[PDB]
C-alpha cells in the first residue's frame, strides 16, 4: 500500500538511515544492520506509523489544538509549514519550560495532541506532555527514546531532507484524510518547500 513514488522519495532523502545504536523499542522497526553498523529502518513501519499519526491527528476536531514542534533549526521550516497546510499550533525553536505544565485553567486543556520532531531534541515538551496526559507522536529515529512517545514513526530524524520529506508526507496524509487535497494523484506542493537549507 505503500507507493512506488514514496519508496523513491524516502530513498533520496535517506529516509531509511538510523543509526549505530538501537534502542529495544524501535527493534520493532528497524531490517537490518549493515556492515558499518549503520542500522537500516524498515520503511513500511514508516509508512504505516505516518497513517496512524494522520489519524490521530485528524480526530482532534479543532486543527488548533494540535502542537506541532521542532527545536532544532533542521524541523523548524517544516513545522511552519505543516502548521499553515492543516491548521496546527507550531512551536519552532525555543520551548520555554513550563509551557505545558504551567497551568492556570483545568478545564479545556490545550493543545489536545503534541508532535514533534525529534525526542532526544524535544524531551522538554515530551516530558512536560506526559505529566499533563498529553498524547504525543514523534519521528523517531533508531536511537530515539521512546519513554514519552504514544506514536513512535520510524525514521531518519536527523538528515535535513529526510525531517522535511517525513512533515511534508504527514501534512499530505492529514490533508487527504480529511478529504482536503486528492487521495489518488499527486500533491501540488513540493517537499523541497519543507526543507531547511
Amino acid at each position: 500500500q505503500m507507493k512506488e513514488e514514496d519508496v523513491l522519495k524516502f530513498l533520496a532523502a535517506g529516509t531509511h538511515l538510523g543509526g549505530t545504536n538501537l534502542d529495544f523499542q524501535m527493534e520493532q522497526y528497524i531490517y537490518k544492520r549493515k556492515s558499518d553498523g549503520i542500522y537500516i529502518i524498515n520503511l513500511k513501519r514508516t509508512w504505516e506509523k505516518l497513517l496512524l499519526a494522520a489519524r490521530a491527528i485528524v480526530a482532534i476536531e479543532n486543527p488548533a489544538d494540535v502542537s506541532v514542534i521542532s527545536s532544532r533549526n533542521t524541523g523548524q521550516r517544516a513545522v511552519l509549514k505543516f502548521a499553515a497546510a492543516t491548521g496546527a499550533t507550531p512551536i519552532a525553536g525555543r520551548f520555554t519550560p513550563g509551557t505545558f505544565t504551567n497551568q492556570i485553567q483545568a478545564a479545556f486543556r490545550e493543545p489536545r495532541l503534541l508532535v514533534v520532531t525529534d525526542p532526544r531534541a524535544d524531551h522538554q515538551p515530551l516530558t512536560e506532555a506526559s505529566y499533563v496526559n498529553l498524547p504525543t507522536i514523534a519521528l523517531c529515529n533508531t536511537d530515539s527514546p521512546l519513554r514519552y512517545v504514544d506514536i513512535a514513526i520510524p525514521c531518519n530524524n536527523k538528515g535535513a531532507h529526510s525531517v522535511g520529506l517525513m512533515w511534508w508526507m504527514l501534512a499530505r496524509e492529514v490533508l487527504r484524510m480529511r478529504g482536503t487535497i486528492s487521495r489518488e494523484h499527486p500533491w501540488e506542493v513540493m517537499p523541497d518547500l519543507y526543507f531547511y537549507r
